[PDB]
């Protein structure tokens, strides 16, 4: 396992989180759920995830990707590729979710 | 390189993230709808069919599978997938299956 798939509320909050996040970046689901993924962001490149998180949303389903440092369940730094893109449908003008692809690059 | 999709428990396609024009031809709008099963080869649609009956039987774990997608311009295509149930948070009914998939080469 390499990766693993997560969805997000506007503001970047874990909504769902599946089960290779504990083999990815050592946490449980529950231990992600309810937390914003900024929260797990190394504070220097915090700024640099929020501005994709605004830019995602703009793209209106085209992919956009992005590079951190994310804070394992055993405190070290791991370099993550995030690729998200916007969840909508016809009957709602909401933009509903961010979906990501959280992959450890070494 | 790789889309992500979303299925019904019997592997109909109902949503593809816009790279599927760029793994396997088509548009969304040409997947949508239909059974992935519909776009194997023969020789892996039981293979393919099985995994989905699986998949919802390790409720939240990943199953790969690897198969032959017939492309826009009619090739056979090596796609490996990745699939997991969806449910809600701390909420036990499977909705979906979400497919990651690849074409390997
Ligand atoms: F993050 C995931 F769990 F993997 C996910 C959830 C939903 C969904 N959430 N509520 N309804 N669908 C939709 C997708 C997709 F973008 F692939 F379609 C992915």
């Amino acid at each position: 396992p390499t990766e693993f798939i997560s969805r997000h509320n506007i503001e970047g909050i874990f909504t769902f989180v599946d089960h290779r996040c504990v083999a990815t970046v050592g946490y449980q689901p529950q231990e992600l759920l309810g937390k914003n993924i900024v929260e797990f962001c190394h504070p220097e490149d915090q700024q640099l995830l929020r501005d994709s998180f605004q830019q995602v949303v703009k793209l209106k389903g085209q992919v956009l990707s992005v590079m951190f440092r994310f804070r394992s369940k055993n405190q070290e730094w791991l370099w993550m590729r995030t690729s998200s893109f916007t969840f909508q449908n016809p009957y709602s003008d909401e933009i509903e979710y961010i979906i990501c692809t959280n992959t450890n690059v070494k």
